């Protein structure tokens, strides 16, 4: 007997944790520590599908005394509208009921246009320039700043100002550096509310300034350009960098997919559901049960704290089979968990999808040659960020 610790080792950049497979070969529930509250550990396709659906699963925590958390998390949950076990089900209906009518299917049609041609035009950069190049720099992070740029109706320079508050705001080594970063965000987003109010445009906060003929304060509608900002693009960043990485590992299906781009929307489902990098802690999904659940022969009391593996999920060997495989001509694959499921599924993954597959056409066509100028141990996943990503990768071509 000895009690699993997450985070758990990873000896590759990539992939699942070894013992979380060990652990979802025994039984899709385990009880595990953490660096904060123990908490139970779901790790099978079946099971995680089926609680991220259960409504007495939430993400506000109804303890009287709630364990502590970092001001990465603090600010995270906020962002959410899960800070307060109370309000979060009025809070967060009418955080859902804002955000999906911002991704029209106007404006996903406009932004696939728009993104195209950024796309070849950023590769036109990279095929003429000399290698070795930081990819992460030039290609992974400038697609998702410019599309953030776009919704919410600013300069594209603007990025240079916001590129790195996503991963302040939620480096939860320090918490003043935290607070620090989302003070800026905060003052910025409150200067673009003030400004769309005379100089509205084709925009998120524009619209969201005409909502229910402006019932809307400027606080609330900073906190959903908030959300916005801060997950609109680096966990997109993060999917570009491990989908080029995949892709990297497996000449076969980078080959099929030059030959034909059309096999982009398959290879991005894949890169999405086999996209983990170094010990995954961005791939669970917190939760607190608002009651009781049993999962199996195991029953989940009301305060207890959930991790719903949707990165281990998405690995399962029963729901995908040989699950830990790129193969980009799986007939008729189950939907992955990477976006979640119920009640919180990703606002974005329609827009997310677009990107990814946009990048994903053109890519090893554009580039033939492309590769790591570094070896792949050198690249280091930043575990201390909520949303983890590489800081750079260094390529030639
Ligand atoms: C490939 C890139 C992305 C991935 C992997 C991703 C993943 C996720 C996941 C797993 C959740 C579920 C959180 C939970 O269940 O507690 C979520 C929620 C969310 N995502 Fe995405 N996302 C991506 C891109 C985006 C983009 C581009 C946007 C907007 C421009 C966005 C906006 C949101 C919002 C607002 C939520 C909160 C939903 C809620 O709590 O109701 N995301 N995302
Ligand atoms: C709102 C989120 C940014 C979306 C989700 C994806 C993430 C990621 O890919 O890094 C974030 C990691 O931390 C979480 O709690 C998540 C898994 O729910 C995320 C919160």
């Amino acid at each position: 007997t000895d009690l699993p610790r997450l985070p758990f080792d990873n000896p590759d950049i990539m992939g699942i944790a070894p013992q979380m497979l060990a652990l979802q070969k025994e039984g899709p529930i385990a009880r595990v520590g953490t660096a904060g509250e123990d908490a139970w550990l779901v790790t099978r396709y079946d099971e995680v599908r089926t609680l991220l659906a259960d409504r007495r699963l939430r993400l506000s925590n109804p303890n009287p005394q709630p364990s502590a958390k970092s001001a990465a998390r603090a600010f995270m949950v906020a962002l959410c509208a899960g800070d307060d076990h109370e309000t979060e089900p009025a809070r967060h209906a009418q955080m859902r009921s804002l955000l999906i009518p911002r991704f029209s299917t106007r404006r996903l049609r406009l932004m696939k246009t728009r993104i195209e041609h950024h796309v070849d035009e950023l590769l036109d950069q990279l095929a003429a320039s000399a290698p070795p190049v930081d990819l992460h720099r030039v290609l992974s992070f400038r697609l998702p700043t410019m599309v953030v740029c776009d919704l919410l109706g600013v300069p594209l320079a603007d990025r240079e100002r916001f590129g790195q508050w996503a991963r302040g705001t939620f480096d939860q080594s320090d918490n003043e550096h935290s607070a620090n970063t989302f003070q800026q965000v905060v003052d910025y987003m409150l200067e673009l509310v003030a400004r769309k109010r005379v100089e509205p445009g084709d925009d998120i906060l524009s619209e969201l300034i005409a909502e229910k003929d402006g019932a809307l304060s400027d606080a609330d509608i900073a906190h959903l350009g908030n959300a916005v900002l801060l997950f609109g693009y680096e966990t997109t960043i993060v999917r570009i960098d491990l989908g080029t990485l995949l892709l990297l590992r497996n000449p076969v299906q980078r080959a099929q997919l030059a030959e034909d781009p059309g096999l982009a929307p398959a290879a991005v489902e894949e890169i999405l559901r086999l996209g983990v990098g170094g010990k995954g802690s961005n791939a669970l999904i917190p939760r607190y049960a608002h009651g009781d659940i049993t999962v199996g022969e195991t029953v989940i009391r009301t305060g207890d704290a959930v991790m719903l593996a949707i990165g281990a999920a998405n690995y399962d060997d029963r729901a995908f089979p040989d699950g830990g495989l790129f193969d980009l001509t799986r007939v008729r694959p189950r939907s992955h968990l990477a976006f979640g499921h119920g009640a919180r599924h990703c606002i974005g993954r329609t827009l997310a999808r677009i990107e990814l597959t946009a990048v994903f056409e053109r890519l090893f066509r554009r580039l033939p040659d492309l590769r790591l100028a570094v070896p792949e141990e050198s690249l280091r996943w930043q575990e201390h960020r909520i949303t983890g990503g590489f800081d750079e990768i260094p390529v030639t071509f």
